[PDB]
């Protein structure tokens, strides 16, 4: 063990620990969810602390001898070698101070270990004085979050792109598959299954566009703002140097916000992302709702498509296969919706120079990106690639519908077309049967008029 | 045209009008929605103003000669005679102050007209000094709201009880109608259409209970609170008497809240009501969603039930009958959900002694109650009562299903039961026909195992 | 008092009414809010019908003698001459069918009267056969809504730009007004009032940017899609013409969507507009919360700014000036939040080829735009432009604060700073006086260090 | 390593693991959040499994040799020996089948071990045939949830009660502490600080009542419903016995639902709970907001109250004391708001005989209860108990206010009071001074009129 003194007393800390009293105190204050910060935030925090230490040495404010061990220690953090050391709740008071301090202590303590000194020897390397030099909670924390969110978003985009491409392949596969379109859930007129799947592919391409556009406002960073955005006693050179580093290491084209009070007190950039992610899930949920309807059956549903069986569906009926993959998509949607409200509430709660509610906001926005990425990947691997169409059954729906009379009409004139439809609806005979029965059209004439393609695309009938 | 002057200058009030300059300024400040306060709120404002006058006269604060006409004028407001004079926007700043003054001005000017004086002569009858005597915005305004919400709630309750009884009628009507149950939208085991409709009746019964129970907290009013809850300078007798009058004239069992500061600054009683409304609409929405699935077709859908046609259809497209009635239920549900968020955000916005965000809160609360009352009524009279079942289509689903097999499962044993299940998926044939030819159970045993009452009860 | 027979029986339509039984039926079916659709939507419906009449005539589908009057009648609808005649509820089932038919019936009957026949003679001019020719509910309705939203949106942008400029004018006005920054509602370091205001103007600048970019997806219309987006029996030339007519008479650069089925069944374009509106109101509500705090008092509060009085206050309680304008701002913000959830649930509700929940979504979308426009306008003219500062008050928050030691810190070393702050917090003595007390800095140097600009900019 | 089997194929499974093929499949299908279901749900599933086994033996449906061991294995789940073994994501497709099978497999495998048989040997103890006998996912899963929710709800109520009473103590401690009331954030008339705190106590007490009242509907369980609520094949003796065991081991007054179809397909009882949780956090958030304002300062805020410091401040900023405890309450409030929307959305998506969105729902409902319990406890312990009043500073606010003229008014007549009020406002002088300077009341007369109690309570002037 080891001891450290705080304004609240002393704490017995395990020797193997790299956190200190501040982190433990945050543990006592906020035992809220029992979760830890997402590893991408940890890696981002490492980047910030590596960038600050580096920039600080260059302008001679941090001693070159101790700064090198801070850098080396930050790199290990960036590698994810110290994730277990980050113990503070993502839902916490103090506006991210504990998260920042958690990084500061773990970085100072590894830096100390690497130069043969002892953990807790803060007179030599200080979590506050060296590791946190030139920076405030209110710049280090948000900056880390922009990096983390950006990195996570790029991922989402790649995975959403792959899913959208796979939606496009099914449209090609189903390009010629004819079915009944439905409106109000009531039979309408012929549609192609491939047109429904292209419709899914296009809304997603659009989702990809909106999500990507939200990265721009995240690129503006507030490093060098000090407490309130005024940059009081900040060195303009530290600023331009630390941003240049942060951009390189993170691999994002970060820019230093033009007005740092603006970048320090406003949280619109975050609500922008959530909104785009919400719109996306809305569309995904709807698509998932269609897939579950098309897979309904096997006998008292619609049975248009077959989903790859992904686990036994019933614990007392060995047979039936539920659409579990689309089901989990729906549940992620409802999650993202709920997260969006929490983010909306947190953003509006900002006061004067700081929004103290960012911890809960950042936990929800990170959660949404991650869980969307996750279901997206899983759903495309385990469902979307293997979806198969029941072409024969969907064809039978077409031959038996009243809707085909819409393609037949212009060839037969309005009066008789309506009498054929009325007769077919009431007797349960197909329109074809009646057209041939009353000698109104031939078997050959109807075969050309009921062409799957001409029925589902514009064009003058004659 | 007449002249009233203001700390912002002169405004001309049309001679036909009973509002004064204060109300006009409200208009210019808050031209937000173009809507006007609910007629039930107007009545309630009247009740509040009449109860107040009567108390102030009894306790000798209001001159008996002027108060007599104030009461008379307030009574006309209660009676709906002056609805068009209430012109301020339900979405407004000033924490309802404009609403209060709108009632005050109208009642002042009508009282003056009644005693042969000139409208606008606030020397003789003042909107603040008389009509608002012993009152604050912060008691009169929430008190009328409590009264109005309560009255609207009781009307919702009666409408919902009626609707619930019409569901339970349909449950009895479909008591013996067998159909295939669906979980995950995947065929399960048989169920009775009447059983689903009982499920509906029962969930609604629970909604009625939840809704009615939210009334109790509204019965506590803050009349007499003055600005914050302290009641500075108020007569304890004025408080005692005005509460009595408020209950008598409103027909609600109102109670003077036990801690006036609590009643003046907290707004939990409205969120409690909105929550119960929201829960009800969730259930309603789910039910409407089902209704629309059951009516889907007539060839490429489930076609289990028929809903009365409420659209003119198409003469080219017979059989297409859109479920417009459940559709409107869904959209009301979606509004209520939204209304509830607005109510929540407005409630959390309270600060110290007053929650000034009440004007938007109340407008949304009132909207919710009102719009559910209206769909509940229209849905009931134009859809629910007339729903018919397609018995053959449904019976046909049972006979041609695999699910039928868990019902004749320990009559043949598990031996040739998986032979009867792994072949019934293969051949695409019914299980009734695979029992009369194999010989494991003959016609007479299949006759009662597949009874519309046998396989749907433990 | 005319008579019209419905598949449900005879209804008596008033002498001077231009609607018909179909509209009346919607009235019976859906007496939900007692509201009417927005006039811009009425105007946009008229544009849809006028464009359709012109295309149908050119393409040879509509008789030109009859069509000539349909156009005339539609123009009157556009000029807003028949807003009274649009009586259906914006919360309605049937996926906008009755809104469409309300337009169809009004235009038919007014066309009839223009050509001197009796209203209701739908053998001559049919709401269905003529006024709704080559159209479905499922393309005419959305296209009207797209045009209506876009017009309203352009007003909102114009209004928001104005408000944003007035914020920027206030930032320049206050550019030299020193005050104490607060984080966690706790005294922090000094900040200019002008800087806070610049932060309001820039967030609104971004809101405008966001809101404006949402117009693009709305430009893609589905006119010609017919029932499901297949365009079954549709003449491509009709589709092509009607689109170009819609762009011209609406003022928007409308384009025929690339995939009509997609355009017919997806609703992402509306939630996109909603989301951007919601984000704007979050920022506006936050700003109004600050204004209300800044104006608190006048004795037991922050009392940093004076808002123009807008509510009459009592002679007996002067000083009490309630910030009603930011208050209304806050409530429109709350309104928009809930509208946005309604919009989300409506959109998620879509099934297969059509989302039937659009009326409640469109009602909500239009409300949001409409109430934002009106509250921005009133707030700008009745609060923002007339804001004043209490310079002296804020100036002495700074002088009397501990926070100011941050500006002094690197000039006197960290250790002396902490000794000075400690005495400051103990005795109440100003940090300025303490430095002179101990001769650690001269009056000269305090004037250079505690300079308003010097404390609030990098260095 | 080991090899297992189900209706879809084979999987490899670690030898030390107690879960099986069906669980491991779910981990592949739903790698969504990386969270695990709540301890209390694991406990409750054990109660379901133990009760059903006991009921199956007494009916002569389950072999007593094998059944004896299932019970013993189930008790160890109840004691929490095997939590590490429940690995399925709380956000999952299949409507809880995975959570149900996770328990079924863990219990079967441990039951085998106990009787000296091999793990995975389902020929001897089947997770489907033995452990899940007579029950479905669609009763076992929601029944374990009702029980779990009830036990967490009882704990919350208890903690909330404790909090409320601490607020009541504060109200008493501050009963005579005079301050200025504010409406619109503008100065109004005097109020007692304790009158405010009492108003906080009373809204919480109503919250307790609401939350507690949501329990009634959760007492009705659907055990014996099989797949759809029809109790197909299920034996009336079993239902009666199992219902009786569930109540005894759960400690709750559980009842068999009157209409099992209703209880199987309806979800109102969960949204009812969520709603009560939301209303509460609305109130809690407001109180927190008032607290953070009251704590504002120390020189440019309101400085009405002092919160126990829970955060080390720098020696450069003494007196800056961030209200970290109320801040976390606010963020928990926003979390709960979001969770309620997720819950509304999931409950709405029910279809026919089952709502398959229960997993995301249940996860958010358990999250809301738990995180409220946790902040409530921490907040009272690390903030509420230690709040002190700035009596002096608040008295000064009262004396320098304009609103005291409302008390003085009746003793003076309207017009003299008005004049004094206006002159006090414009000159910045105290109403008290102007009263003497002009001789409208004496020093002693004013001390009578400005009595802290008589100003903040109803009563005629004289
Ligand atoms: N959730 C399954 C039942 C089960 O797994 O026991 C179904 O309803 O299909
Ligand atoms: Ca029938
Ligand atoms: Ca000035």
């Amino acid at each position: 063990v080891r001891i450290e003194k705080d304004f609240l007393g002393e704490k017995e800390i395990p020797k193997d620990a790299y956190y200190g009293v501040q982190t433990i105190r945050a543990t006592e204050n906020f035992p809220i969810t029992g979760y830890r910060i997402h590893p991408e935030l940890i890696k981002s925090l490492g980047i910030v602390k590596k960038s600050a230490a580096l920039a600080n040495m260059e302008v001679g404010l941090l001693d070159k001898e101790v700064g090198q061990y801070i850098v080396k220690a930050a790199d290990e953090v960036i590698e994810g070698k110290w994730n277990d050391q980050f113990i503070v709740d993502p839902i916490q008071g103090g506006a991210g101070t504990s998260i920042n301090m958690n990084a500061n202590e773990v970085i100072a303590n590894r830096a100390l270990e690497l130069m043969g000194e002892e953990k807790g020897n803060y007179s030599k390397i200080s979590p506050n004085s060296h590791v946190n030099m030139s920076q405030s909670t209110n710049d280090a924390f948000p900056t880390a979050t922009h990096i983390a969110v950006l990195s996570l978003l790029n991922q989402l985009i790649e995975t959403t792109k792959y899913m959208q491409q796979e939606f496009m392949k099914k449209a090609d596969e189903f390009a010629g598959v004819i079915k009944m379109g439905r409106t109000h859930l009531q039979d309408a007129v012929p549609i192609l299954l491939g047109q429904e799947f292209e419709a899914y592919a296009r809304v997603i391409a659009r989702d990809i566009e909106r999500i990507a556009n939200t990265r721009n406002n995240l690129y503006d960073i507030n490093m060098g703002a000090t407490a309130v955005g005024t940059g009081l006693n900040a060195d303009p050179e530290y600023i331009s140097i630390v941003t240049e580093h942060l951009a390189k290491f993170s691999g994002h084209p970060l820019r230093s916000a033009q007005h740092l009070v603006d970048a320090t007190q406003n949280t619109d950039c975050y609500t922008e992302v959530s909104s785009a992610l919400k719109v996306c899930m809305i569309n995904m949920s709807k698509i998932a709702n269609d897939l579950r309807l098309m897979a309904s059956g096997p006998r008292a549903g619609l049975s248009e498509i077959v989903l790859p069986a992904r686990q036994p569906g019933s614990s007392i009926m060995p047979g039936k296969v539920n659409p579990v993959m689309p089901e989990v998509m729906n549940q992620v949607a409802f999650q993202v919706f709920g997260n969006d409200l929490t983010i909306t509430s947190a953003s509006e709660a900002g006061q004067f120079e700081l929004n103290v509610m960012e911890p809960v906001l950042f936990f929800n926005l990170i959660q949404s990106i991650s869980i969307m990425t996750n279901v997206f990947k899983s759903f495309t691997e385990n469902c979307l690639k293997g979806i198969k169409a029941n072409e024969e059954r969907m064809k039978e729906y077409v031959e038996k519908s009243i809707g085909i009379i819409t393609a037949i009409n212009p060839h037969v004139g309005y009066e008789t077309a309506a009498k054929l439809a009325r007769e077919a609806y009431l007797t349960g005979e197909s329109i074809r049967e009646l057209c041939i029965k009353y000698g109104v059209l031939t078997e050959e004439q109807l075969n050309e008029i009921l062409n799957p393609y001409e029925m589902i695309h514009p064009g003058i009938a004659g």
